[PDB]
């Protein structure tokens, strides 16, 4: 039963009142008594949601709409759609989340009888295919008349502008009501097309499978669905009466938890909105925020939210220490906030600041259930925005929502904008940060994030502070030139 | 009436006798109640003047004559010549 006392407990690391982050320290290794790959990083996101992994990505215009979301469900985690944008934008952003479903083509391009072949070739060069059905109204949940694909236009010249060409419904393959991947595998294989409409009982089109996006099937096993078996998504919402109307909006979208969106989150305004939503929506979850103070949480966690959110200046774009000196450190506020939320079962998003893997593991360690990254999702392949290149390398735009480039579509610029090397895509880089996460979650000895944090709040969990020397010697040094 | 306890005082602060500066420390936030525009910055620079800014231009050549002094005042400080 003897363990040898060598470090400190967490809450002697946090005693001396210094402003530690997350590269002030370090966590001390134990015991391995199981494989990295049987380390389990279920998750609470609210009082009622739960994650099978901690990542999240920010509601930020650079980072979080649809695409990120449905990547980011599909991978393990949650995201929370941005609200730089309309309220229709929003809910429209939100309702391609919850209208998802795998190898199936989401909102089709169709054409009807009386268009002509100029409409498909307009319709290919602004969306890039042509593989376009044709129905008796021209748009959904009407009757399946045709197909028309690049094939049955590719011969006629210049001259032709036919209205529609169309292989008619007599000839076609298509599935009967709805359908598991295997039926669609085995009709694509057997049929050679490269579509397969799925219709009704009384032959309306409902959805397509393309044969393109069915080859690029694979395995989702921590999908993270809600109970209609639809990704989940987030959105985030402001604290103003106009944000009463978007709320609205985002609920018959069918969102399914509510991040209300300010740098201090401590407010008669955000307290106003919270007991607004939980008196009209009751069924809706609501993580509040920011907050770096156990005082703040006091005063959202009596107001009734499910989470909270934590960080104020500790993101990558941020100054808003530098121009109203509020703030916190992130390691202390995490740890502070978290402590006193689990008082009431409430999980906390330790958001901001997070650069590396072991940040990840840092916070997590100290109490956070999630973490919300934008910078390390930024200039991926499904965060919004465009790639350009300078200085040789290909950038992608990342801002905060504070910034003038931002706030401008006597105003004080609470947040910077500026470039993002390419990350490449979600689907190829969240593995990496899941496989990292589960290893330094072994070399501590924790078998899962929820005993993780039971060893840190018991003190088996030892920490140990870092100089300046020793975070230097805890990088690379004395090598003439090294790899990335 | 409970608000846990989070942070130092500036009594605490300043009790382990480092040298902070400006940049050594943060102030932490509150509960907001009202808007940025409701701040009241009446400030009194001695015993008896009382300015509407707490802003003042220094006393040195580069910086304060008549013209910068007008400024100052005309936009709730003063200026010293
Ligand atoms: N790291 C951070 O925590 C941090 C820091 C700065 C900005 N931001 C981000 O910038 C964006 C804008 O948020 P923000 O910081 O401007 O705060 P905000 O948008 O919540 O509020 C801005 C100002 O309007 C006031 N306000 C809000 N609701 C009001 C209401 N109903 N009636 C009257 N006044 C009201 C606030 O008190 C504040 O003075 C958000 O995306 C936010 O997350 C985040
Ligand atoms: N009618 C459609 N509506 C919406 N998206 C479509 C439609 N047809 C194809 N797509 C999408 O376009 C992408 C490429 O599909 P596909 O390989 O089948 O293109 P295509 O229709 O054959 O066009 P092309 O002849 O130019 O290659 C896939 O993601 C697919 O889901
Ligand atoms: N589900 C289907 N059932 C029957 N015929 C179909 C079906 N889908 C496409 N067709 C028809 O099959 C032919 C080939 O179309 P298909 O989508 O398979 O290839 P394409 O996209 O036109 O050609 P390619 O892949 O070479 O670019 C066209 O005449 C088209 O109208
Ligand atoms: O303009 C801004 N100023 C301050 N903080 C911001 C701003 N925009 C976003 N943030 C915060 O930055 C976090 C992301 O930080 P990052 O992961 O370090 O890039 C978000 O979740 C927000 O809390």
């Amino acid at each position: 039963g003897y363990v040898p006392e060598d470090g400190l407990t967490a809450q002697q690391l946090f005693a001396s009142a210094d402003g530690l982050t997350y590269n002030d320290f370090l966590i001390l290794p134990g015991f391995i008594d199981f494989i990295a790959d049987e380390v389990d990083l279920t998750s609470a996101l609210t009082r009622k949601i739960t994650l099978k992994t901690p990542l999240i990505s920010s509601p930020m215009d650079t980072v979080t709409e649809a695409d990120m979301a449905i990547a980011m469900a599909l991978m393990g985690g949650i995201g929370f759609i941005h609200h730089n944008c309309t309220p229709e934008f929003q809910a429209n952003e939100v309702r391609k989340v919850k209208k998802f479903e795998q190898g199936f083509i989401t909102d089709p391009v169709v054409l009807s009888p009386s268009h002509t072949v100029g409409d498909v070739l307009e319709a290919k060069m602004r969306h890039g295919f042509s593989g376009i059905p044709i129905t008796e109204t021209g748009t959904m949940g009407s009757k399946l008349v045709g197909i028309v694909t690049s094939r049955d236009i590719d011969f006629l010249a210049e001259k032709d502008h036919t209205t529609l060409v169309m292989t008619p419904r007599i000839e076609l393959v298509v599935a009967p009501a709805g359908v598991t991947l295997k039926e669609a595998n085995e009709i694509l294989q057997r049929s050679k097309k490269g579509k397969l409409p799925i219709v009704n009982d009384c032959d309306e089109l409902v959805a397509i499978i393309a044969r393109t996006d069915l080859k690029k099937n694979r395995d989702y096993p921590l999908a993270s669905k809600d109970s209609q078996k639809q990704l989940l998504c987030g959105a985030a919402v402001g604290t103003r009466e106009d944000d009463k109307y978007r709320l609205d909006l985002l609920t018959q979208a069918g969102v399914d938890v509510i991040v209300l969106d300010s740098s201090q989150g401590n407010s008669v305004y955000q307290i106003a909105m919270v007991h607004y939503i939980k008196q009209k929506y009751p069924h809706l979850q609501v993580i509040g925020g920011n907050v770096v103070t156990a005082a703040q949480a006091k005063n959202l966690i009596d107001a009734g939210v499910d989470g909270l959110r934590v960080g104020m200046g500790c993101g990558s774009i941020c100054i808003t220490q530098e121009v109203m000196a509020c703030g916190r450190p992130q390691g202390t506020a995490v740890y502070k906030v978290a402590e006193y939320a689990r008082r009431f079962g409430v999980p906390i998003i330790a958001d901001g600041g997070i650069q590396t893997v072991g940040h990840v593991v840092k916070a997590l360690a100290l109490g956070a259930s999630t973490v919300m990254m934008g910078s390390l999702l930024a200039a991926t392949t499904e965060a919004p925005g465009e790639y350009f290149f300078s200085d040789g390398v290909r950038l992608k735009k990342y801002r905060g929502m504070g910034s003038l480039d931002a706030m401008e579509k006597v105003k004080i610029a609470q947040g910077v904008s500026g470039s993002i090397q390419d990350k490449g895509s979600i689907q190829k880089f969240v593995p990496y940060l899941i496989a990292g996460i589960q290893h330094g979650c072994q070399d501590i000895g924790a078998r899962s994030l929820s005993v993780l944090r039971s060893m840190m709040y018991s003190g088996e969990l030892k920490f140990e502070k870092r100089t300046m020397s020793a975070q230097i010697e805890g990088g690379v040094h004395g090598l003439h030139s090294y790899t990335f």
